């Protein structure tokens, strides 16, 4: 048994976030100019807006013809009065006059433009038609739909390499390059302001390390050296710079813009060595002649390996404890998941865990693929293939793309939905269905109960007493009564 | 709330495997000579049968006496006439002819042998039985069980030592040495031919490093070298060589055939270096006099340095990215296993969510081992110890065998069982019961509903009006009608 | 389909726990002198007891006056007749005796302390009162209640650090320090007695690496070295010592007692490094001239080189296949929890696997925190945020404590609960509620069933034929009889 139930109850705990801890092998350092969009960096590139129409003419009950137009129609322009969105950085409605007729009826019916910049302004959603054989328009020109209210979805905020320049861009669905951020906009057009976007612009060092390009020869089927063959030495040799900033190990070049996300950093050059005057000498020009002193060059050298060997030692400690946690990870989720032991071993089997310790395999064996998901019998659902009652939903299984999981460049776009926001304890929920309906089923064991014996042969059709054939067995017996009324 | 529906679903994505990326720290290469069975070595090596017999005398329901055999008994013999099937490859049945009886009833009663060898021959199962006190004979020599359709089971294909030769055994359960491929076999006997079984025998390099082997002493407590406490150098030195391939990192002797599986390489030695000539004639014969220039060693070991350097560096960057995935992968997958922050710290305690980044520990504690699963009162099934209602279903827990997670060797064997195979959207599972019955669950709910109160004292017994009860009462008050039958 | 059932079930299987294999590359020891509480320490160090109080005085039914103390008060005193207790180490029970009365009424009334130990003395829990206007005292003088029954809860036997002495204290709720062990103890008083708590002293030589330590400027923004800047070496250098031991890895200091758990070791100093004679004196004087010859040294570090290469190869083989494991890992549990790669992606979105390789993203955003599980529309139970009826169970959040999941001390304290302990088929759970009922749901799928039509309006409510409305019906119709009695 042992259900631990809950008298004693400890302090609350925190499994905290991972804090690198970067090994001290490094002896080279570069100079470069660090810019972030980022933090300083919270919306603003072009715009936003939206548009109602409402124009109507009310023909009557006799004049049935009522052609008009009260629509949700955003008509989104682009770039073209921007600048002049900049000077009040706000919404700009046009006319909110409605109800007009005739020839002058260019209020609700003329061009979809924005003039008059308000600070709050919303929508009417005008409908009201009065005017039999007169025109209703009802434009209210619908103004105020920003972001989800935290953050905007479809993209954060980062540069892009412009030669020079750094593109507040990101490119993937909706705005200029499309990238959707802060608060102002969701679609093309002029709201989107200023509120605190710049560039940093700081200066860091960005420790790093360094690697020879020697050439090879490919002889044979081996790779031979291209200098040691003919014996000879490299004049003028290039060297290729690794750096390693926050999370982020990648390649500086000499002179560009290597932005993987928000820093984009360009080279200045000036390296800092540290390891010794006579080391920085021999591997800049290497085999040759020089002037390096032995008795410190093979002084250094011993220093560096020692460090090396250190750095070794930390990192296999570190690789042990988590080559730990992994195996009893695979020992306390392999008896949730089925084929969790058939899926580490590359074959395909089903596990079964009679013991603490003791699991047994059952060979629950493989299908193909390339299939739409509807064919003779069987999908899929959550996991694997078993009964349903047949709603007809295929799915067509289109063609997919590689996410490459260590590695990760993608976020972004909305689906539906509404927000898990704040109390009330009626919200329990967990992961899935089975934590989704928790209480539904509980209460369904509870009172409904298991139905050893209760359920008396109820379960066989419609038709219990139809309840008035009971009732006309009552009145038959009424009629019996009377007395066959009082003897006739 | 937040439960995110479906309205603007993305384009479908896949976890790509993991692609192996070997750090550039190797300099030298040795000859090899690989061989593979795998690919080009698809099933053949001894043999399958299976056998039919049918013989009876049906003596009739006077003479009740029949007592005859068709059954299915599969006669299986061995490697006989395996090199006359190898001049026809094919089921080779024997007598199709029945209804023997008297003297010559040899036909499904002789020796059951193989003589005739048909494409897709097949059983008949005769049980015909109409010779009264005569005999009928019903062997069809039953042909046509082969494989799982798709590979076999119980094995793949692999070599094993055998000194020089490669064996195409593997050696588990059913076969020569025993070992079962991709289609013709499932027992032993016969059917079992060549379906594209070579031995490729190619010619690769295999990255490798070497390690010297240097005597030590074990003085005191410690271990010292056996060539620096007397200060003597080691004449002619032997080194021992590790090499990797395919995911494999292995020991290459000097001459053998070290085949962990279907590479099985054997030596040939060239050994190519390409560190430098110089530093190859320091390591080689380590403390010796030599003719070594001390300005080119000096030079290349700083090279080499550099390049160790680089490498720790790209491996402290991955083990980063190793390192925060785990983290992040214990803080999502805790919430659903109770007992998950209970194994990785050692102790048992059971932990509980309150909020999405504070967890509770209640110490759900341990229990012994050594049981046979049936005792006073706890049993297992999934994970641990809750309520049931006894069936009695003891398993006596028998001794078990390592796997070791990491290093694995095990496959093989079926079990049961159908297979999973192609559409219709009934079939709908996931991993375990909780999927096997998701719609039956929903269905539970939705139709039968919680029942606050519809279930009015209906769980009671077996008796609702008996039905006929009602019908009694109907009777009765019929004959109060007929009206005391119209006043007597 | 595919559900493999169990036929042919194969052999028990185990997942062996990691074993430790460290990468030999030390090259230096040291002179410890290990000590251990741990085995060879069982429980000792001061005390528990437990007091029972029954003093009454039967005023009757007329005087109803009494008010008497049979009560289970715990008077805990500490260290004050320890020494007393040390010479017959047992339960040193008081007074058993009862009733007593008037003057000499100081028998279970009087000082609740300590006198005659008795091997296995218990409680009887007197409660009798038979003395009308007179005194019964009821004290039994409660005895025994000791640990789990199985080590004891709260803590581990460990050693702390005091200078020079070994504290087997570990402070951390209540007693001595504060440290509870194998069995005699609960609570602060006596019963706590040796029982093979000893310390080992041990002398092992601790396998370990060296650091240099180098001072370092920060000029401009920048870390040079303050030996490298002007050219000059240093003199007399300090070295700092890492050393590791049983999944440990620690640095040892100059003297002192660095006990992390249960090994506390302090140093001794004989330093025995097996690299070269003349490395040993390169690497304690570093940039000095010293004696050493060139050709010696460029030889050894040659050696080491190697052998720091052949390092590095095993890590990346053995990180490779914890490279692969782990990828697999997030392909077979994203499938049964929502918001796995919700998490390991940073955003948050939820996974739908639609296909076995392909899945498809539904987002799933964020929510706030620092709430106190009570506001307007959401709790979490398990994981999520969905559907309940209002029980109204705060938790008010409190503040919470880091447990850092790669480096542990935590551990400690009981709650509750019962044991899960040998068998009986009837005890079947799993992790959580969906193992704690498959039973329960099992049953009522089965009985219950779905209801498809079963359930004939019978959800309507609570008045079926209220019973006696067909009995009425009856008697009624029974009158009908008689015959109108009869004919009157």
């Amino acid at each position: 048994i042992e259900v631990c139930n809950k008298a004693q109850q400890q302090g609350p705990y925190t499994l905290v976030d991972y804090q690198e801890k970067p090994l001290n092998i490094s002896r080279i350092q570069i100079k470069v100019v660090k810019t972030s969009v980022a933090t300083k960096g919270l919306n603003f590139h072009i715009g936003y807006r939206a548009v109602w129409r409402s124009y109507c003419y009310n023909g009557g009950s006799l004049d049935k013809n009522t052609g008009c137009y009260n629509d949700l129609i955003p008509k989104s322009p682009t770039e073209s009065e921007l600048r002049t969105w900049s000077k009040s950085q706000k919404c700009c409605t046009g006319p909110d006059a409605v109800d007009a007729w005739g020839s002058d009826a260019r209020i609700c019916w003329a061009e979809w433009k924005m003039e008059l910049c308000h600070t709050a302004k919303e929508l009417k959603k005008y409908s009201n038609n009065n005017h039999f054989a007169y025109h209703t328009c009802n434009l209210s020109w619908r103004c105020g739909l920003k972001s989800t209210h935290i953050e905007v979805r479809l993209q954060a905020s980062g540069g892009l390499v412009s030669m020079v320049a750094v593109m507040p861009n990101g490119t993937l669905i909706p705005i200029e390059g499309t990238r959707p951020t802060y608060w102002t906009e969701d679609s093309f057009a002029y709201l989107y302001d200023p509120a605190g976007t710049e560039k940093k612009t700081e200066s860091t060092f960005l420790w790093c390390f360094k690697e020879h390009i020697r050439p090879t020869t490919e002889l044979s089927g081996a790779v031979y050296d291209t200098h040691y063959l003919g014996g000879t030495y490299d004049k003028n040799p290039q060297f290729n710079y690794y750096c390693r900033d926050n999370g982020y190990y990648f390649e500086l070049p000499a002179n560009r813009l290597v932005c993987l996300p928000t820093s984009c950093y360009k080279r200045e050059g000036a390296i800092v060595n540290t390891m010794h005057p006579d080391t920085w000498k021999v591997s800049e020009k290497l085999h040759s002649a020089s002037q390096f002193d032995v008795n410190n060059v093979v002084h250094s050298l011993v220093y560096e390996t020692e460090g090396l060997r250190l750095a070794l030692s930390q990192l296999d400690h570190r690789f042990a404890t988590l080559s730990r946690l992994f195996n009893r990870l695979t020992q306390s989720l392999a008896k949730i998941d089925d084929r969790l032991l058939g899926t580490l071993l590359g074959q395909d089997v089903s596990s079964k865990f009679i013991s603490p310790t003791k699991f047994m395999l059952s060979p629950c064996l493989s299908t193909p693929e390339g299939d739409s998901n509807c064919h003779n019998h069987s999908i899929y659902r959550d996991g694997r293939w078993v009964h349903n009652s047949d709603p007809t939903q295929c799915f067509s299984l289109s063609k997919s793309q590689p996410v490459d999981l260590y590695s990760f460049k993608e976020l972004w776009l909305p689906q539906l939905l509404d927000v898990n926001v704040e109390g009330v304890v009626a919200d329990e929920e967990g992961w899935s269905f089975v934590a989704q309906s928790k209480q539904a089923l509980i209460d369904t064991m509870t009172y409904t109960k298991n139905g050893g014996k209760g359920t008396s042969l109820e379960d066989v059709l419609g038709y219990p007493s139809g309840w008035i054939n009971g009732k006309l067995q009552g009145l038959l017996l009424n009629g019996a009564i009377s007395w066959v009324v009082v003897i006739g």
